[PDB]
């Protein structure tokens, strides 16, 4: 009853709390991930301009 | 405290959802920019000799 509603509010809280690192880490690892194909792009256009010249 | 709990479950998963196609983007992602780190270096090594 009370104590199962606590326990079931705990297990929330840490179920919360673990999703919101998981979406910290997979969000920072899209933005690494953009600004390396980013990156990568304007590699890709400079060595089109390098294998040209 | 059952309410409570099945809210509970439908938001662990609503972000479980959530977090598996951030999953899956980003996999695709990190393979995109694999290939392209792969591509990038041979082109930059094949023209610098």
């Amino acid at each position: 009853e009370e104590g199962k509603k606590k326990f079931q509010r705990e297990i929330e809280s840490l179920t919360q709390q673990f999703e919101e690192k998981a979406a910290s880490y997979d969000k920072l690892e899209k933005t690494k991930n953009r600004l390396q194909q980013e990156l990568d792009d304007l590699v890709v256009d400079l060595d089109n301009q390098r294998q040209l010249v």
